[PDB]
């Protein structure tokens, strides 16, 4: 509980309004003028003599009394940054009003209603009491009176201002700023818009950020630009497909593995150029334990580095598995497993941002080799996720492997006919050279939630109609596309990403990593590559690929609203912050 | 304009604030406490001087000033009855605070930003002037200043306190409720922090804002009715059943010779709130008087599908999808096949909604759902019959009043669990149109599964039955499959809280919580005897504890589950934002 007041001339409010509540307060800070009629002396010696509680005294400098428009305009803005300062972190505080001059108590009263306040009050006295003895001896005979104005809510997407500037390190006249200023006009001019137009009154598709100023809206609708890269990193994103074995493929992560125990090539190739040059790693290094640890922490702190908020991580634990050391690939999982929800816990513990990361097992199409396999995986995921406790669990399996016609979604399907049965779910890779009947059959046989890849839509305008319309996702990650096929004006390939025809059709997409290591980018520089690669990209859309994500991601519906209310949040913060610079 | 003033111990604020706008001000209106420190016969001196101006004077009677609770809360009372009579109709009153002491100040702030001003501001003057001919030579010099924080919308639609509430000038704090501090006193879970949709409403003020959080009640009929909403499962047989449509329906048939005017169904009584359980025989009894018996004729079938439309529109329906099974209003006598019917239908609605929308008037678009009915006495050709027709007026393409998919429904005696009838449905997918499947209204919650994953469909009609297999719940919900149901008709046919001799909860609430996109519709208007609007008031005293923001959520999820392109969505969902945040503003401002 905080209490905050303003301090004219004279000292009645602290004390009585202290002692208002029959319970007391912790916090108590006051406000006042550069005027030297105020004393400090006396409620600094009744606030020591309970020094349990918390005090304190702030100052406007510069400015003695009001005089001018100026004057109050700066003694408002002082006012309403010391309000936003002392703001308490969750809880609303109490107001109360009493002190100062009229003009004082109304700008303190318009501060509560646009921060909202717990329950502001007022406080008066008949015999204008002076020294501490005899406001205790008037509060006994009961003299005291609270009035209780009411419970102001305020904008809750005004107490978001805290991040642009708690303090600005005691600012002059030279460097003044009216901040608070742009708030108060920002929220006047979206409401006055909302009241006259009828266009961009209605327009309004997305989370509900559109309390953002409205230069900030025209600067999201503007297209994206090759230098918001800054806004871009700062901006909380989800990859919802990366594959844990091919983080340490190059540079010193490889180095730091082993110890432990390009991007923008023009070269089109096609396959086993990533699967040799990541040799180096997955099957041959992470046999033992200490590789799989270590790799397992580099790959999250790289994933907390990018600010990133959730990843669905893609793992082949029978490829790590060692019989001869005793370690079943379910070890080596449920070792996985635990080092992530480890780390999550830590990074909770501490209270700073951290990335929740949940699991996809594999099912490798190795064809021909140990038929077997697939039942062997899919029942290794379907027992693996049954273990409950834990805030990273398996959430699904995967199809990838060797894409073939005899490899279509008709050949595995008699393993299919459980996963769905005991909860999990299906994604799935194709379209890179299958065929829409190969598509078309894996939407409707294995019912596979999420789909990668799968550049081609647009030439079955049927299928693309049948995947927008059952709001079945697209994992295509621009990095991988580019590097594989020709995009981005490449030399002699005047094939054009189909990301924007997806956007304006409605396609789900989301923006993933694929492999970080390989292909040496990360998500941040994935959604950078979108600006030259495909031109005429806006914002907004960027926006849009990350709700896509959030959205077809195989989550559970509390955690989807959790994950929605963060990234509300995040995303109004770092728009406001980044629409400054 | 009107401006209002309250002043204490100074007497003439009212005229420093006079000159506040260069052009003028056209009325003032003081009101303040019964201290004998304001003069009232300056300001009258000061006001006669210009008899274009009116002066009005009021005082807070039996109160000199503000000591206690008692009198604080008596001032206040008082003061927002003054507000809310004296505001100008159609314009916010302009409103000044250079004067009063702290208390006073601080309630005409709070009722300022409650209701709205055209603009509050502060006049101060270095010099504090005492006489007139001293702040004339203030306002020369520039000394006065026109001190103003800004524009203060406030509620731009509150004022309906003023004729709810009759204007009552004379009276005490003996008898007053203040409404504002029951929509005040609790305004802050997850749930309804983020589940907001419709952008829009976070631009409202925070007190409606918070408005929508509180427990809906059933004196909100007039604010449901006025919101746009979304009905999906409607059959378009049962829309007229009795009455002034039962009349009307009949004597537009081309021959009324063999129309049967004997049968009349009976009655329930208080219908459609039904004193005890029904069974689903008597429920189809009761829409005996209409269906096919008498939709053969062409007129009673364009009469029929015109008072349907012009009902949806009265019920202020944005979107509406109509369940019609084109083979039972065939006739092979009268050329009239089952294909012809269809395209009849379709035309009228086409010709209906083009005529509302040349006009600029609020139209309701409608797409027909085709019944692929469970084919009583076998028969079951039929099947495949209905497919064929869904299929081809699927592509006949060029129209506004589509055809979006078929529908499978029926009597759950035969125990049908989407098996039986699964051996046709897979030509359907491949052309591109939509299925539902009335899956478990009194049925095992297998059916469900298969409906859901071999069937693949969309939509489930009911399924009250879910909150007992939490295993179909998490795919239910993972997969994002929308759930229709009808309040009225389900509570009719198997009866609900708070109907006596019954224990069992109706599972809207916790369907709600847990995430199912839930719809609300009417199933059969005629025969449950209630459209949307009443159906989805019944979810106060059906559902306890349900919010507003619950129930626009629920339109929301009506919006996304119903079988539209995606540009029609988006321009849909803009309409629907820019409509509700109206309707939230203005219909509440009780
Ligand atoms: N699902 C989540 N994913 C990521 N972070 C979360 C999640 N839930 C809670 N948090 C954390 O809760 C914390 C709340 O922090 P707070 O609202 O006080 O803002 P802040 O500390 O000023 O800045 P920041 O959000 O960067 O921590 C955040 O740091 C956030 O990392
Ligand atoms: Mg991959
Ligand atoms: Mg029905």
């Amino acid at each position: 509980r905080v209490l905050l007041c303003s301090a004219g001339h004279s000292s009645m409010v602290v004390p009585e309004a202290f002692h208002a509540v029959p319970e007391g307060f912790e916090e108590v800070h006051v406000f006042t003028t550069d005027s030297e009629k105020f004393n400090p002396v006396v409620l600094n010696d009744f606030f020591h003599s309970l020094p349990n509680v918390r005090f304190s005294i702030t100052k406007c400098h510069g400015l003695a009394d009001i005089l001018n428009e100026r004057d109050f305009e700066f003694y408002q803005e002082m006012l309403w940054q010391w309000y936003l300062t002392k703001m308490p972190d969750n809880e609303l505080p109490y107001v109360c009003l009493s002190g100062g001059i009229k003009s004082m108590s109304a700008s303190l009263q318009k501060a509560a209603t646009l921060f909202g306040a717990q329950s502001v009050f007022h406080v008066l006295a008949d015999n204008n009491p002076r020294n501490i003895e005899e406001m205790f001896d008037a509060l006994q005979k009961g003299q005291i009176h609270f009035i209780e104005m009411g419970y102001e809510p305020g904008w809750a997407a005004l107490r978001r201002l805290k991040k642009i500037l708690p303090i600005n390190e005691g600012c002059s006249r030279d460097n003044f700023k009216p901040l608070i200023s742009k708030s108060i006009e920002e929220i006047l001019s979206n409401v006055k818009i909302m009241a006259s137009d009828t266009g961009k009154s209605n327009q309004l598709p997305f989370p509900s950020l559109a309390i953002l100023p409205p230069i900030a809206q025209q600067w999201l609708q503007l297209p994206l630009s090759a230098n918001d890269g800054a806004w871009i990193q700062n901006l909380p994103k989800v990859d919802l497909h990366c594959h844990l074995g091919g983080f340490a493929t190059s540079g010193s992560l490889l180095d730091q593995v082993r110890g432990a125990a390009w991007p923008r090539s023009h070269k089109s190739i096609s396959l086993d150029k990533y699967m040799e040059l990541g040799n180096a790693n997955g099957s041959k290094l992470l046999k033992d334990k200490g590789c799989l640890i270590r790799q397992v922490e580099l790959l999250y702190q790289s994933l907390v580095n990018d600010n990133v908020a959730y990843a669905e991580i893609r793992c082949s634990p029978n490829n790590y598995a060692d019989k001869n050391k005793n370690r079943s690939a379910w070890v080596v999982l449920q070792d996985i497993n635990d080092t992530f929800t480890r780390l999550i816990t830590e990074a909770k513990q501490k209270n700073q941002f951290y990335c929740h990361v949940n699991l996809l097992v594999i099912a490798s199409r190795k064809f021909s080799g140990d038929l077997s396999d697939i039942s062997k995986h899919l029942a290794l995921a379907i027992t693996a996720m049954q273990q409950g406790e834990g805030v990273c669990r398996i959430v699904g399996v995967d199809l990838a492997g060797f894409e073939n016609k005899e490899t279509r979604a008709s050949y595995y399907e008699h393993d299919f006919k459980a996963v769905h049965r005991c909860g999990l779910a299906v994604t799935a890779h194709a379209g890179e050279n299958d065929d829409p009947e190969g598509i078309w059959q894996a939407v409707y046989s294995l019912h596979a939630r999420r789909l990668g890849h799968a550049l081609n839509l647009l030439e079955a305008p049927d299928l693309m109609r049948t995947v927008i319309e059952r709001k079945i996702g697209v994992e295509m990650c621009p990095y991988a596309n580019y590097q594989i096929k020709g995009f981005a004006p490449m030399p002699n390939f005047s094939a054009l990403y189909p990301l924007k025809k997806y956007l304006e059709a409605g396609i789900l997409v989301s923006v993933n990593t694929d492999n970080i290591g390989i292909s040496g980018a990360n998500l941040s520089e994935n959604l950078l590559i979108l600006a030259d690669l495909c031109p005429g990209i806006s914002r907004m859309d960027v926006l849009t690929i990350i709700r896509n994500s959030i959205e077809t991601a195989f989550i559970s519906h509390d955690f989807r609203m959790e994950l929605l209310k963060f990234f509300d949040r995040k995303i109004y913060d770092v728009c406001l912050i980044s629409i400054k610079n």
